[PDB]
């Protein structure tokens, strides 16, 4: 079912395609207590096969992505990895395990999630001291390059570019331009934040189109946006 802003509606999720091959899944949790908060992952097309970014809030919602996957694209779904251990983008790991896909997650996100109250992912990525994740840790991923950040939204956000595209996810670290908050702060890192959404911008400087979890992608301005909000937190 299409929408004025060209957005696709698919049951209770949203889909938005952002480049021949890159597509933006959202989901929606009603939250306690809050509202129907609005959660972005990615669908990524290389080839004969299809690469996920991120699950939704739940199992059921996350069924319906491979549905869609099924009836729009009609590839096989060969991998996914999840950005870090909330529900927002792990809360249906159970629904990709039972598809038989290959999920794969920064190793702290594995050991964080039984305590998140999540499934952890079957593959444990790990990354250099510079940032850009072990290639031997993240075999195929295709156009895939993920980068871990340092500590902001939590201790264990991890961030994908995606080659041939001027598509970076910040996932849930980047805020939009005009978001005057940094939202949930809760297993947040107060003192780097800031240094790890510029480190974002840095690794992916070509990528002019910034998706995000809870906002409409944006612009560059958004990962200055953040940190310099991220500096206005630390300074207290
Ligand atoms: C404000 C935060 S980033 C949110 O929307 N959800 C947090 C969570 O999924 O646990
Ligand atoms: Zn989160
Ligand atoms: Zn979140």
């Amino acid at each position: 079912q299409q929408m004025e802003t060209g957005d696709q509606r698919f049951g209770d999720l949203v889909f938005r395609q952002l480049a021949p091959n890159v597509w933006q899944h959202t989901s929606y949790l009603d939250m306690p207590g809050f509202g129907a908060v609005a959660s972005n992952g990615l669908i990524v097309r290389d080839g004969g096969r299809v690469l996920v970014v991120d699950t939704a809030w739940t199992d059921d919602q996350t069924a319906q992505i491979l549905n869609w996957i099924k009836q729009e694209i009609n590839l096989p779904v060969a991998l996914a990895v999840v950005t870090h251990a909330h529900q927002d983008k792990m809360g249906g790991m159970d629904a990709l395990h039972a598809a038989g896909i290959a999920t794969y997650a920064n190793a702290l996100s594995n050991q964080l999630a039984p305590q998140e109250g999540m499934v952890a992912a079957q593959h444990s990525l790990t990354f250099a001291a510079n940032g850009w994740v072990e290639p031997a840790t993240a075999p195929n991923f295709g156009p895939l390059k993920v980068f871990y950040p340092g500590p902001g939204h939590t201790s264990d956000n991890i961030t994908v570019g995606i080659d041939g595209t001027d598509i970076a996810f910040g996932g849930c670290l980047i805020k939009d331009s005009k978001a005057k908050s940094l939202g949930n702060l809760g297993d947040a890192d107060t003192e780097h934040y800031a240094a790890s959404a510029r480190a974002f911008g840095a690794a992916f400087p070509k990528a002019s189109m910034i998706v995000m979890s809870h906002s409409a992608p944006d612009s560059r301005a958004a990962i200055t946006h953040t940190a310099r909000m991220a500096d206005k937190l630390r300074l207290e």
